[PDB]
């Protein structure tokens, strides 16, 4: 269930370029004379691959964020120009070009009357040229300079690096490389052509272990499966059936519920599971079980307290002061009061005077973890003496002053029944060491293999744990000794590498869409479905669950980050030829100006004469994005009225008309009214007027030399040209390599006799025979 | 006459202020209270405190839709302990508080004109059967119907 | 309502959530404005 869905969370896959990113293409188009004639030949023009502009400004930045989601998913990771190459077969040198759009436009171009020859030669002369030496090819290609700066920029900035042998054994956490209990191998020299893409490992950015807690109660519990099933199963465990009759013979029945080894790799597991994954765990017993109680003084002596909930760990340390401490000591019940700022065993350290027992209490209460950056990571250390199992000497000790003491105030029976389990745990002394320094081996080598930051905060929901499971493990702990795989080590690390990739990966998605969105101004639209697409795709969380404040407070947690430079640069490419992208459009225009004034029309070879305006100079402006968000017609109509001229500027459709007839009609003229009337404007729809030979009526503009006179003009931009040796670039990239992934495959690891494994104090870590 | 209410709350910003303080209560040390209880407390505080925009959003709402359906009040708004109150469920304004969305809900123009309609038909109502008592009373006394 | 009675749940960790709904939050929405502009 968790498991699966974490271990399913798969390696950022790379993309490949397969065709070059295009905006524009070359459209044949006819061309006039300054008179309105047809030139008896044409020309070839930019125009967008896609006109689908909508009308209206929101709408227009709209697309242009949709734009940059496309762009975005384009992106690729890595390039190579020959996969995108074919023949240009006009080549003198029968060479390449570098897409077959580009090949599609040479073929055009050259079989073509009206090609002049400079441009024929120049597609003959049109090859590629290959550097096998620097391992490198160019070829041409044909690009508008926008798409030419969008491919150029992927061309650039492509994401794999060089890989190696070297590079492939440090990407194996160091700690692991510096254990002498673990030798790697390897069986390839892999080339000097080889490539990897590293994995994106910046420390948690949104913080969510600070004011998350469900989200951070969800990823624990997540990383508690995980480090579940990474930790290794206790073996050679001594025998149940043995060790009940061996204690049934100490204890002289005439304590031992929940012992078997099933509860003793449950408890082992969970330990080290809740420290590697910083889950809280709440500590489950009844009173009446001593044992109980002192395999819980055992326990609060290995683990640092903070890892338990409070109530639990209060409710664990009266029950040991009232039933062993105290009453050995002959001192009155603690009566503690539940809230109290200090701790039983706080109160008891102060209280007691035998300092055996005073330092032991002492230690129990101010062991803490140590928060240390190893590797670039936070990890919650433990003290050396638990780590080398030193502590396990001065708990013995401490039970062993508690033996000694008479237990006034008591019946003998009940000193007998206390110096029993004590026995029950002296006679396990050396294993307790063993068993110490064993936890504490596995803790720091499965711990070498954490990525993210180990936040210690407290969590929602706790791990239960049974005082029985601690008493179990205790009692039938033996001799051998188990060592994370190298394959399990492997495993874990690869999947949290492949968790933060993920994380990092849709922090930087949902970033750049924020930000782009946030710079376009589209102050209509809502994020939380960007913050749902973010949790979806985090795969841990549910997201139908989680409520929607929670997703804003995500959303402004993000708003402050940096975007990445590779969509910030995207973004910047985007709105930088926005305004040519937009006005490059035939299905919409930037505004009308109504001059009410003769204002002849302009002459532009591809359309003839036009009431074509480049420019809203010397004119009111009116936005109309602003009239329809406030809804108030009062100065458009007056101004209609009133007959002032004015521009109204906006992302209109026109309607082209070609009539000599309706020109001088004047019908561009009537088609204002209806915002006067309806008060409405987006239905405004200019007339742009279109006279040239081809208007079937044009013996009127021929035969009486006027020129056209329009009294409003569409504010439009003329198509710019297309001029093929301007137009073509020589795009440069590596001309072969293969691109590798999962690293740890190409490393083949072992570990050494178990016997033998040493830990960080260069003694072995089981050391009972 | 208008009952108006503190800028501070008209445009939300006091909602700031009441998060600050939550925010000082959760992260107060509540001495000698059981842990459990203290902790689900400061949680319930935290539950308040991490919805400051929505919340924000609630007041000025609440605050634009009083003054709109205020301005289609015609009577003094004279204030006045009541007899009988109207039962608040602090239930419903934990509801409020924990549902309250994104969606700004106004009156609409034919809601308001009807509300000012309904305001204005009942004033000059009560005027003018004020008239027609004052008037039958002063007839009365002047005619001298004593009986 | 689901998912906010769920976090809350979660977030109270109730070893109260009574009353919390649509209905009840519009009831409080018009209570407090109709109780503001009577003077209720």
């Amino acid at each position: 269930s968790i498991l699966k869905k974490l271990e399913d969370i798969k390696p950022e896959q790379a993309k490949a370029q397969t065709k070059l990113f295009r905006i524009f293409e070359p459209r044949q188009k006819p061309i006039y004379i300054a008179n309105g004639e047809k030139e008896r030949r044409n020309r070839i023009y930019w125009k967008l691959k896609k006109d689908t502009l909508p009308d209206g400004d929101y709408d227009v930045r709209e697309y242009f964020l949709n734009l940059y989601d496309q762009v975005l998913t384009e992106m690729p990771d890595y390039l190579l120009l020959k996969d995108m190459a074919v023949e240009n077969k006009n080549s003198r040198d029968a060479g390449k070009v570098v897409d077959s759009e580009t090949a599609s436009i040479c073929d055009a171009i050259f079989q073509d009357e009206e090609t002049e020859g400079a441009v024929a030669r120049f597609i003959a002369e049109m090859r590629q040229r290959v550097q096998a030496d620097r391992n490198v090819v160019n070829y041409p290609s044909i690009l508008h300079p926008i798409d030419y700066a969008f491919n150029e920029y992927f061309l650039q900035h492509q994401l794999v690096e060089p890989l190696n042998n070297d590079i492939i054994f440090n990407y194996i956490p160091e700690r692991i490389r510096n254990d002498v209990n673990y030798i790697l191998n390897m069986d390839r020299n892999l080339p000097s052509t080889a490539r990897y893409i590293r994995p994106n490992l910046l420390q948690d950015r949104l913080n969510l272990h600070d004011n998350f807690e469900s989200l951070w109660d969800t990823i624990t519990t997540s990383n508690y499966i995980l480090a579940r099933s990474v930790v290794p199963d206790l073996k050679e465990l001594v025998s149940t059936e043995a060790q009940i009759q061996k204690m049934s013979q100490d204890l002289q029945l005439e304590f031992l519920t929940g012992i078997n080894s099933q509860a003793a790799n449950d408890c082992f597991k969970t330990l080290i599971a809740a420290m590697l994954s910083q889950r809280t765990m709440s500590l489950d017993f009844v009173t009446t079980n001593y044992m109980s109680l002192i395999s819980g003084m055992w326990l609060l002596t290995v683990v640092p307290n903070d890892m338990f909930i409070r109530e639990s760990l209060v409710a664990c340390q009266l029950a040991i002061v009232n039933t062993i401490i105290y009453v050995a000591f002959g001192m009155q019940r603690m009566h503690y009061r539940n809230g109290d700022p200090q701790t039983p065993f706080q109160i008891a350290e102060q209280q007691i005077q035998n300092f055996q027992v005073a330092n032991w209490l002492h230690f129990v209460n101010n062991n803490y973890f140590r928060q240390v950056v190893i590797d670039g990571v936070l990890n919650q250390v433990l003290n050396d003496n638990i780590r080398n199992g030193h502590v396990i000497n001065q708990l013995m000790e401490a039970l062993m002053q508690l033996s000694r003491q008479q237990f006034p105030t008591m019946p003998v029976d009940y000193k007998r029944s206390i110096q029993r389990g004590i026995l029950l745990l002296s006679n396990r002394l050396g294993q307790l060491v063993d068993l110490t320094r064993l936890l504490a081996y596995s803790y720091e080598t499965l711990m070498a293999c954490v990525t993210m930051n180990m936040q210690h905060v407290q969590t929602l929901t706790t791990e239960k744990l049974q005082l029985t499971s601690v008493t179990s493990l205790c009692m039938l702990i033996g001799n051998a000794t188990v060592i994370p795989s190298p394959q399990t080590l492997f495993h874990y690390y690869n999947v949290n590498v492949n968790f933060h990739s993920n994380y990092n990966e849709r922090i930087n998605d949902a970033v750049a869409i924020i930000t782009a969105a946030n710079r376009l101004n589209l102050y209509q639209k809502k994020m939380k479905a960007i913050v749902e697409d973010f949790l979806k795709r985090l795969h841990i969380f549910d997201v139908a669950v989680a409520p929607d404040d929670q997703m804003y407070r995500l959303r402004d947690r993000l708003r402050l980050l940096p975007v990445e430079v590779r969509r910030l640069d995207i973004f910047n490419l985007i709105l930088m030829a926005m305004d040519q992208i937009e006005r490059a459009s035939d299905k919409i225009a930037q505004g009308v100006i109504i001059a009410y004034r003769d204002m002849q029309l302009e002459r532009d070879e591809m359309y003839g004469y036009v009431n074509i305006a480049r420019n809203l100079d010397g004119f009111q402006q009116i936005n109309l994005e602003e009239l329809m968000r406030t809804g108030s017609y009062a100065q458009i109509t007056n101004m209609l009225l009133n007959n002032q001229p004015v521009a109204l500027v906006g992302a209109l459709p026109f309607v082209t008309d070609s009539s000599v007839i309706s020109l001088i009609a004047i019908l561009d003229a009537t088609v204002f009214a209806q915002i006067v009337k309806l008060r409405k404007v987006d239905t405004l729809k200019p007339i742009l007027y279109k006279i040239n030979s081809d208007s079937n009526d044009f013996y009127l503009v021929a035969n009486y030399d006027w020129v056209p006179i329009s009294t409003t003009k569409v504010y439009k931009q003329v198509p710019v040209q297309f001029d093929f040796r301007n137009s073509m670039h020589m795009l440069t990239s590596n001309l072969t390599f293969t691109v590798y992934s999962d690293l740890l495959a190409f490393v083949s690891a072992d570990t050494v006799e178990p016997i033998n494994a040493v830990a960080f104090d260069n003694m072995r870590i089981m050391n009972e025979l």
